[PDB]
């Protein structure tokens, strides 16, 4: 939007002594004569003017300390500097020299004292803009990330990212991600991925973060990094945490989908890594709504059946890929009705692997003990028995 007018110490619409008699007549004189000079295309209109040394006395011009004469326009005359001298570096591309000074002179101006909310949102942008324009100055936006944006909360809340500046923000940081200088450190960053599921939490900034997210992943899968992976994960989760009211349901799913697909790339698994989306999945069973359990389990089914293969450098057998990640959904009023959920689903997958038959004489019936006989329930009773029956039916099938 438009800067911040510097106004006036008064203001008169149309007793106060106001100039009257000849005064008016010569503003509205230097008013007319100066329109004419063309002082928006007088120095800055044609690129002949632009160089450094002009962007350098403009910069180290601006005033940086408070009076009381100058207290009435202070961040109007900080904004006009900054909002010139952005305008003027993406006139002149340099960034060996330039891009440091300009960077390090505007940062310096962000610490000063007693800024409002608007000023300091304002600044902002020109410096996502000028971490965008430079290269290797790393530091300034570990600066950034770690102690302005993390940090400061009062002044960063729900209503700023909710406006049209937030989407600004959510582009172009974003975007930043696509540079092919300083990839590598903010997949590295911790802090990134913290504020990242910070700012996630919001109601309005879910749908495009997945935007960026179902993005990122499909084109390539350069984004995932062995130390980069857990955070991504709690991350998908928190958009599979949303959904009581309905738009929610309408988005999660492709989260939900994206997560199964997830699993079938390049076999990047570290040691036992899988189990993480494998109890992402099992977790999701827990959610409340109809719909959200219903696809979970079903999209369970679907990937478990195909999405994996039992031989190689990592997985030695199924046993341990059915031992791992979903018995810790049933380790810890709730507890009682929750168990009884996706029982079907080793009964459901074992059968193929059975017709596959990997497994050995033993592995049968401890894996019946595995799928666990609790008993002394009303439901499991009827259930456990009945469920595992089919398993007489099978032998045929071998």
């Amino acid at each position: 939007s438009n800067l911040p007018k510097p106004s006036p110490e008064i203001s008169i619409n149309k007793g106060d002594e106001e100039p009257t008699e000849e005064e008016i007549k010569s503003s509205k004189k230097a008013m007319e004569c100066i329109k004419s000079s063309n002082i928006a295309a007088s120095v800055f209109g044609n690129e002949s003017n632009i160089t450094a040394d002009l962007i350098k006395t403009l910069l180290d011009s601006a005033k940086t300390e408070k009076n009381a004469d100058n207290s009435r326009y202070f961040e109007a005359e900080l904004l006009f500097i900054i909002e010139l001298t952005i305008a003027l570096f993406l006139f002149c591309k340099e960034e060996k020299e330039l891009g440091k000074f300009i960077l390090q002179k505007v940062f310096q101006l962000s610490h000063t004292k007693g800024l409002t909310k608007r000023t300091v949102r304002r600044m902002l942008t020109y410096k996502i803009l000028l971490i965008s324009l430079c290269a290797d100055q790393t530091e300034y936006l570990s600066k950034l990330i770690n102690d302005e944006l993390l940090k400061k909360g009062d002044i960063f809340t729900q209503k700023f990212f909710a406006t049209n500046q937030g989407k600004e923000f959510l582009k172009r940081l974003f975007s930043l991600t696509e540079s092919e200088f300083y990839r590598g450190f903010l997949l590295g960053n911790e802090n990134f991925w913290k504020f990242l599921r910070k700012v996630t939490a919001m109601k309005e900034q879910s749908e495009s973060i997945f935007e960026y997210l179902n993005e990122s992943i499909k084109t390539d899968s350069n984004i995932l990094t062995n130390e980069n992976f857990m955070w991504v994960l709690g991350l998908l989760d928190e958009i599979s945490s949303m959904g009581a009211v309905k738009k929610s349901i309408e988005l999660s799913l492709k989260s939900i989908q994206l997560t199964s697909h997830l699993l079938e790339d390049n076999n990047d698994l570290r040691k036992n890594e899988i189990f993480a989306i494998i109890q992402a999945l099992a977790h999701q069973c827990i959610n409340p709504c109809k719909q959200i359990s219903e696809f979970a389990v079903v999209t369970l089914e679907q990937t478990l059946i195909n999405k994996i293969e039992i031989p190689t450098n990592e997985m030695e057998s199924v046993e341990e890929l059915i031992e791992g990640g979903l018995l810790p959904l049933l380790n810890s009023e709730d507890q009682k009705i929750l168990i009884s959920s996706i029982l079907t689903i080793i009964s459901n997958v074992y059968l193929h692997y059975l017709k596959l038959g990997k497994t050995s004489n033993e592995t049968f019936l401890k894996i019946l003990s595995i799928f666990n006989k609790f008993v002394e329930d009303s439901d499991i009773e009827k259930k456990l028995q009945q469920l595992i029956l089919d398993k007489k039916s099978i032998e045929k099938g071998n």
